[PDB]
């Protein structure tokens, strides 16, 4: 009798997950916004106070989009007139509110169209980027000191990243790193002069008479990449009129040999910076340790103190070289690295010593190092119950690596099997965030004896609403393919009954290092397909998938569009032999990498799939960005990996699409996976006389996330799938 | 007759219409290319021989695209390396083969990437355009003299048209006019310096890593237009030492006041040039008559033989000012002019005399004037039987305008009701080509005692094949709306039965001056729909339609998207009364203006149509080019016609599309009706939550006519009509 979870429930967000996003501000307090008051909370006791009254900024005269409070708490940054660029980049205007007075500063304001701004870690110095150059303000109401003069739109970038660096290398727009002191300001400079431009039309509102042409410096696989330089400036010695000096730190000679990337920057102490470099052929990386010289005022990077990682099996790291976590004295650090068995585990490195010491081991992987004090290293892993799709927090006593406690595994075991965490300063307290399989649960904890303090949000409201709906359930399990375990999940209709045959939709991603079978709770399209349409929605993690060692993850090295495509096909075959799936109605779908795989699968000739939908697919690896593509495929030259670049396009399989119903969807302002990609798919299908269905989304990007396009795309795909499956 | 006319039949051209395309070279001979031999025929006696054996250029090495025989028969131009640009423009390589000898010319060759070439009208001089400048060659083997020096890609065009002039004003790439003597070369020069650029992506072959951005100067409604100058050069007085002397003829003062166009250039005599100009507000045109002053060496245009044309109820002419046809002495001319009842008839004008004398009159119109001799003017009209969609050749004895003979009306009246004609020089002979309603029939005739000489092609072959096909029939008739006849045509399934109820597809074009109901024989998609799927395919000529007088044609003046739209809706309602139509299955489709009307009708909320298809539609007039749009719509400013430009978009009717099923299709490289227009349609349906189907065609233009794309669009559109009509 209860209602079923509908498409409109998913589209209009009727059943909302409650969050608890906080920001630690010391070792025992955090910020949290409640009824848009900015509150501070005391971790030990739970009492809270109003940091910034909800009311303040009513008469400000602009919607305020975000805020950033100075560390040594005298000022707050108000961000307004936000306009987005890419995934992380944007432009905004900024005001500064002096808290020890009820006053906005009216002088020497951060300019409009500022590209990035950051407080120093302690105090209240500011650094920002405007017209691609860096400026520094020692006091909020004083003139800034201009640090760089070479900034030039789409060409020279100081303190911010260009397109590939934002998106693929740093996952950030920012390229500024303050000293822990606030003394030094380090920054990167990117030069894109000879990087070729992607060009596409942007139509805008109907009033625009001529379409705009967007031009973005974007290196396609094998193309000229941007170069990079690294600098450090002393912020304590600046002059009102005299030009600031930037000291350059040069990449090591083993990188200057050819094309390379700056992949990570980390201050180990007030006087030591760690720079992690990577070769364009992403086989070799070097961490350089650079020390400030009292005498010279320059920075020395001793060659014998370089740390080097290489891979024979594939590439370095998952999506990048892993982060180094330094002990307080900066004399040693911890880092995740692939062990001799090919499983990622924590290694202990001492700076002027060469090898490292593994401190964890086994047939599972450390997902991340989350905190480090002198007594303990805290990390997240998939160790628990041998479930690669689960995640828990652990604690290692550094005096004996065998002394390891799981801090979250048994807290609430049927409801919580996927945790992330956020530690205060010095790791005195931590917030735990369980993401499933039950409703998300956010808790607070004390480190001394790992006692539970409270419960921050338990989603009881959602719980009450959900009891009135026929929610689907989720099965997480594995099949054997050729001697090996491969995991999958199924989202099953309510009142599931295995004596019936349900239509099956295989929801695929399957890019290198990905994981689609897990223990997270989600309310999504699949929820609606199972709850209302009685469709089984399955995801499978095959070769190339992550978190289960390099034998599985690297199987696809230099070979995209191969075993990962095959494995999705085999999984669907096995699913078909389960008494409960009807083999006449198996479909497949995905987005991005999932779109490519869906396309390759539909073009395989397998006969297993009746229909599929590819949204914003990659179609040919030569059309994709250098950093991501070359990492897995090398260079598209005859000298290297051209042949497989050519053998692994969707277009080459055009003829086999005659056996299937295909829906191809792409946003025309996709700066990431260019619309070109799908344009070449349709052209090939047309050259061969194959009929298929299509939809472009005007001015939409890779997310197709504007509110109306999002409703529209899922509406269209629901129609397509219902008809494929003969559902009214 | 058994088997039916199939989709494949249409797409594969199983049933070809034979043609007889001939080229007159004198008063009594024509060239005809059979297979690939060029044959010369004698018209009086009908004997023929081979002019150029198909074998001659076996060792040329290059595939020859076309040929052009000099007028004195001494040389032939061979065109090869043809690369198509827009509708008429293209580039190519040229050779000249010397006929009396059998020698290709190796000296002073026409250069590669030549943009236009033309022989003088009588002899063998050559004029060509390369890199936007004009060159002249007195003899094929001699050095060319450079006439212009200002040529500049996309900016200065000497002797060739820019995009708008090519497509909309001259309907030709050429902008060169040799005098009948070959003495003078007149030419036009276009300046597109400030015309804005339309920009769109061209993806090319799979191998292109980065898409190309195509950029073309194209004036949208109300934007800056190209300017034009007119020059004349004496080609008998050229020298290798001195530079060519071009004499400018300026446009009349009354055009010089504002933006204007050069619309038509005609040599009246060896020394007299007629230039027609039109104001950007296409309500005033001026014909200037200019004469060469032998002593001065100049050209003078007497403000007093200026002839003026103004429309009260609309614009001037049909798609442009009508062409003047000068008597041999040049002192008088005939031209089609709307008379005082609003019907287009032939007026006779004497060069320095006021007014003109109408030599035809009646409720019907002259379609074109085809030939002029001392004693007779020949012309085509729709007078016969009062059928506006019928066409026939007539003769008027000039010494008594009441003596009018119809030359084609009774040749074969049941098979032939739509004629065009091609006259030899001096009009001693004519080829009639009948287009329907029976199979095409080409005949040759002598003008003396209009005697039929021979049947050239009767399509006997096709006739026999069609006997074995269940061919649809065509019904051409009218309905009476207010007190006015509006014509329609229906294409009917074989074995039609007025007792059953058929689904109906309304096939629309309906732009200004157009005609979709006529007596022409066609083998097309409608043929298939009717013969195999049993769909009635109807078209209707409502207000705004042509050839029935200005009252109907001008009704849509400054109001595109109103009455032409409503009348299509009303025609469909009327077809529903007629008891052989299933009124649950009515669809509408169209291309271009037809896409626009289709979309305006689907979005009118009439409830009359179930579904419809729009191909490369105009969606908002501010997006379309200046010359065509402003003719019918004036300028889009607050002082002129902005309100109606804004209330006639497809986008404003978005919400209404929820009542119907729509398929929108457009090529991404459409340089005429920009993909933009459909991108704005799609985005408006998304912002209102309307689902619909789509198909973009990559790198296709307004014609979407490469064979694979043509096959693929009609295939996709057939599936769509079939499912909307519940037809397997
Ligand atoms: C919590 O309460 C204590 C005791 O009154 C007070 O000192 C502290 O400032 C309070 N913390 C907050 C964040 O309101
Ligand atoms: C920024 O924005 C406002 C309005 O857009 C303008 O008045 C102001 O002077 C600009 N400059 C600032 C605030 O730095
Ligand atoms: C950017 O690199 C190019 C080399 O192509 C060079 O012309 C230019 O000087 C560089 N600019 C800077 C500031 O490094
Ligand atoms: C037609 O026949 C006449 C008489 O022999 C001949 O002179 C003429 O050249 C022929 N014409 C053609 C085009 O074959
Ligand atoms: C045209 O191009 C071809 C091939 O590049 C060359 O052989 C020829 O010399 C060029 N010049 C001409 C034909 O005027
Ligand atoms: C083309 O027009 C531009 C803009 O007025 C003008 O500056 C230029 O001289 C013109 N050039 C020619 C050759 O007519
Ligand atoms: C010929 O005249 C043009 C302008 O009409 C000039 O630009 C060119 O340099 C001249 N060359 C000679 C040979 O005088
Ligand atoms: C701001 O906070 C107060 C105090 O809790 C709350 O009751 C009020 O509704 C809030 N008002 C706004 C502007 O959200
Ligand atoms: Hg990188
Ligand atoms: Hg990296
Ligand atoms: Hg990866
Ligand atoms: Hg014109
Ligand atoms: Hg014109
Ligand atoms: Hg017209």
């Amino acid at each position: 009798s209860r209602k079923t979870y509908t498409l409109t429930d998913y589209l209009k967000n009727t059943y909302r997950l409650k969050l608890y996003s906080l920001r630690w501000i010391s070792d025992h307090e955090y910020l949290y916004k409640q009824e848009n008051n900015i509150l501070v909370f005391n971790a030990e006791y739970g009492n809270s106070s109003v940091f910034l009254e909800n009311s303040t900024f009513d008469e400000f005269g602009h919607s305020i989009n975000d805020y950033s409070i100075s560390p040594d708490g005298q000022f707050i940054l108000l961000e307004y007139n936000y306009v987005k660029q890419w995934r992380h980049s944007y432009t905004a205007s900024y005001d500064i509110y002096d808290l020890n007075k009820r006053q906005l500063i009216t002088e020497e304001r951060i300019p409009n169209n500022t590209q990035w701004v950051t407080w120093s870690p302690v105090g209240h110095k500011l650094a920002y980027v405007w017209n691609n150059d860096i400026y520094v303000k020692i006091e909020p109401n004083l003139p800034s000191y201009r640090i760089t003069w070479t900034g030039k739109e789409d060409i020279i970038y100081n303190g911010i990243t260009d397109w590939v660096y934002e998106e693929e290398v740093f996952s950030a727009y920012s390229a500024l790193w303050w000293s822990p002191n606030g003394t030094f300001l380090a920054y990167a400079q990117f030069n894109d002069t000879e990087v070729p431009l992607i060009e596409y039309s942007f139509y805008s509102d109907e009033s625009l008479q001529y379409p705009k042409t967007v031009r973005v410096p974007y290196p396609k696989a094998g193309a000229v990449n941007p170069t990079v330089k690294f600098f450090v400036v002393n912020t304590d010695s600046l002059s009102s009129v005299t030009n600031a000096t930037s000291i350059q730190i040069t990449a090591p000679a083993s990188m200057l040999i050819g094309d390379h990337y700056l992949c990570d920057v980390t201050w180990a102490t007030q006087e030591r910076i760690s720079l992690q470099w990577l070769r364009r052929i992403q086989n070799y990386s070097v961490m350089d340790i650079c020390d400030y010289d009292e005498s010279s005022g320059r920075w020395n990077c001793l060659v014998a103190r370089q740390h080097i990682e290489m891979s024979t099996t594939g590439w370095v790291g998952r999506f990048r070289p892993s982060e180094p976590h330094f002990t307080l004295d900066g004399n040693s650090f911890y880092k995740i690295i692939s062990n001799e068995e090919g499983y990622r585990h924590i290694c202990y490195f001492q700076i002027d010593k060469k090898d490292c010491t593994f401190i964890t081991k086994g047939t599972w992987e450390v997902i991340g190092i989350e905190a480090l004090t002198s007594d303990y290293l805290y990390y997240i892993s998939n160790e628990y119950k041998g479930m690669p799709g689960g995640r828990n927090l652990y604690k290692i006593q550094l005096s004996d690596y065998t002394k390891v406690t799981c801090l979250s595994c048994e807290l609430n075991p049927e409801r919580c099997q996927y945790y992330s965490v956020s530690f205060s300063k010095e790791a005195k307290y931590y917030q735990l965030r369980c993401s499933g399989p039950g409703l998300p649960l956010y808790t607070l904890h004390s480190s001394v004896n790992d006692k539970g303090l409270r419960v921050l949000e338990d989603n009881s409201a959602l719980d009450k609403m959900l009891q009135n709906v026929q929610m689907p359930s989720k099965k997480l399990d594995f099949i054997i393919l050729n001697e090996t375990k491969f995991w999958y999940q199924m989202i099953l209709p309510p009142h599931f009954d295995k004596s019936k045959k349900y239509p099956l939709l295989l929801d695929v991603y399957a890019g290198p290092c990905s994981q689609k079978a897990d223990t997270v709770f989600r309310l999504n399209w699949a929820t609606y397909l199972a709850s209302t349409e009685n469709i089984i929605v399955a995801s499978f993690d095959g070769r190339g998938s992550g978190y289960q060692g390099d034998k599985i993850m690297h199987a696809i090295n230099r070979r995209l569009g191969t075993f990962e495509v095959e494995d999705q096909i085999e999984a669907a075959r096995q699913f078909s032999k389960m008494g409960f799936v009807d083999n006449k109605r198996i479909a497949i779908w995905g987005w991005s990498y999932g779109g490519y795989v869906t396309s390759m699968v539909l073009g395989s000739g397998s006969g297993v799939f009746k229909c599929g939908i590819a949204v914003a697919p990659v179609s040919r690896w030569e059309y994709y960005d250098s950093v991501y593509t070359e990492r897995y495929m090398g260079l598209p030259t005859p000298e290297d990996n051209l042949d497989h670049y050519r053998n692994s396009t969707v277009m080459s399989r055009a003829e086999n699409f005659k056996q299937v119903e295909y829906l191809l969807i792409h946003g025309t302002a996709d700066d990431n996976v260019h619309f070109q990609q799908s344009a070449q798919i349709s052209k090939a299908l047309v050259d061969v006389g194959v009929d298929f269905q299509a939809m472009w989304y005007t001015d939409e990007d890779h997310g197709i996330a504007s509110s109306t396009a999002h409703q529209h795309i899922y509406t269209h795909m629901s129609h397509f799938i219902k008809q494929c499956f003969s559902l009214p």
